[PDB]
């Protein structure tokens, strides 16, 4: 007996491309999402060139448009010299990217008045995503109230910053935020394992006590998203070991596996990787689209999974049960027991739909 | 001809007892304070013990009360285990010291939540004053929101940080802030000839650009601070450098310059080293103390000033127009043309003047 979930939004992933193609591409890291359940993603900026000007988000959208296996929508990344220049492809993004932390990125702001200007020029309608982490949290809050807007903050992974922001929401400020599977199924026990250079993250692992500061104020947290990372094994174990984790591929299974458990209610995981993206980034319904999972198979996660390019994972050997069995999307058969059946450029740019603009004043 | 000044007030100051008594002490740092103008400090609590408790408090009291020279309050410091604990001696302190970034002390908290406990349960009619740098200052700035308090900014040395507070007093938010004679008149410019040693200093020279940003936003700024932090040329020059510069004795005579130049006016200069002073941490009139000064001498920073134990100036060659004649303190001469006459325990904490506490609501 399958439980038939909508299509899942996954609204932090990198798929490499252009520029880092042997991490991932559209295609790999799509197939990865439909195996993994989710049937929209939305892509960070942070490629070879990175999607910080209209004529690299050109480029963007035309390869997703022609490799893509699943419906995207692709973020702009905020630069030290982009503010007030991208307000005429504004609204054909997922949202901006501000990056305020070390991380792999070059888009790094070095000045507070940088994320200022930023807040100030970018469309106040349209979203505003931020990797800040720790005081870094407080920091761009405070910018997002000096500009009156709200911000969305990425993979939160400690108590420091769930609870700053229960603080700023028992205030009734408008902020929202992200979790990443990581930061709720790994900590600081995992490092052995791992080892430092698969170890390698942004935000780092958390210790046992941010696991379950992050399970404890779950009422917090408003999306799941993976922050999908992929890098390839000969990267994460040199000698300059880039941060970052695949997680498409593992995500709902894990997800699935605390709610089998008790750990979170079906609902609360769909409010986490349905309701709460779309409406946080005003994504569109997807037409006949649906996915169905088996919560009944255990198995133990493997050294790699199927699709991603990034070829490891730091799960490997954790029991999980849930498993995806099939994805539909938009009437098509996209995902069976291990098959990927839509090709790349099945996937369409979903803030090209009429229903996927965001709403403004005009 | 000679002008007549009030008593100054320097709010920032490290006198080093107890537990550094080779880099200054009580009664060395308090004739240092008279010989630059300055009538009444404001003692930090980075010392040996730490003053962090209510013995630390006690004893760091009867040592200035035996030692120093001109008038005083002393900080308390919020450390990662104080808070909650400070209720009954917070009013006899000029505040509470929050250490939010690294620098030559002991008391960085780990946590914004430990800075929203400090918010929380300091009393909240007196002072809080954070060590807070670039993003920091967002950060502190949005705990004080939260808390629904005020804050002041110590030692603003970058444009970056000004325009940040600039900002938040556009926005109507109890902020104010003191900047320190280094970050206005040494840059970058000086550091090769301060050498790597004696040029570390937190926050760290600025760029002319920021240096130019602070003069630019001279009304931005509340008060001066000397951020007298003296430490002896060998550990200066040693292979651990401890941040600071000692400034007592330099910084009336470089702002005065500054004032016969017309980059500020007398006014100005005393709003920021008497009035505002005053008004932000409630310190109390001193009776029948003024200070003389000769706006007219012309001369060179010597290599070491008289008073300080810390025997080196980063000021050093700098020209300047301006010298403090006679001190008059409570209706005793202090200090003339280079000789302090009255004797160590002279000074006594303002605190405990029945004008020096803070109003509060019963
Ligand atoms: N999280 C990471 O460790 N890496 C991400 C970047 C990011 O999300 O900051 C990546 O792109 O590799
Ligand atoms: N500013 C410094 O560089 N040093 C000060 C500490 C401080 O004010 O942060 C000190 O106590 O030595
Ligand atoms: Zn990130
Ligand atoms: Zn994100
Ligand atoms: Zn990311
Ligand atoms: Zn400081
Ligand atoms: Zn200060
Ligand atoms: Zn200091």
């Amino acid at each position: 007996k399958l439980v038939r979930l909508p299509g899942l939004i996954d609204v932090h992933v990198h798929l490499r491309e252009p520029g880092g193609t042997h991490k991932e591409d559209f295609a790999s890291g799509t197939a990865a999402a439909l195996a993994g359940g989710i049937t929209m993603v939305c892509a960070m900026p942070n490629t070879r060139p990175p999607i910080i000007d209209a004529p690299a988000l050109a480029l963007a959208q035309k390869l997703a448009e022609a490799g893509a296996r699943c419906d995207f929508a692709l973020f702009l990344g905020a630069s030290s010299e982009n503010a007030g220049t991208l307000g005429t492809v504004a609204g054909s993004a997922a949202g901006l990217k501000l990056y305020l932390n070390e991380t792999y990125s070059e888009l790094r702001l070095d000045s507070v008045v940088q994320w200022m200007e930023h807040f100030e020029t970018w469309p106040s309608h349209l979203p505003i995503v931020a990797h800040a982490e720790q005081q870094t949290v407080a920091a761009v809050l405070m910018v997002a109230q000096l500009t009156q807007r709200s911000v969305h903050i990425c993979h939160v992974a400690r108590k420091e910053e769930i609870l700053l922001i229960k603080a700023a929401k028992a205030r009734g400020l408008p902020v929202t935020c992200e979790v990443a599977p990581h930061h709720l199924f790994l900590s600081h026990d995992d490092l052995e394992r791992l080892g430092p250079g698969k170890g390698e993250v942004r935000p780092e692992l958390g210790s046992r006590q941010d696991v379950e500061a992050l399970w404890e104020n779950m009422a917090v947290i408003d999306c799941f998203a993976s922050d999908h990372a992929p890098h390839t094994l000969e990267e994460k174990c040199g000698s300059r070991p880039p941060p970052g984790f695949p997680g498409l591929e593992t995500m709902l299974p894990l997800l699935l596996t605390a709610v089998s458990e008790g750990r979170l209610s079906l609902d609360d995981l769909l409010q986490r990787l349905h309701h709460n993206p779309r409406r946080i980034f005003h994504l569109p319904p997807q037409e006949d689209t649906y996915v169905e999972v088996d919560l009944e198979h255990e198995w133990t996660i493997p050294s790699h999974m199927p699709f991603s390019k990034a070829h490891w994972t730091p799960f490997e050997g954790q029991k999980v049960k849930g498993t995806v069995r099939r994805v539909v999307l938009r009437g098509e058969v996209a995902y069976i027991d291990g098959q990927v059946l839509v090709p790349p450029g099945y996937g369409q740019d979903v803030r090209k739909w009429p229903q996927g603009a965001v709403p403004q004043l005009p």
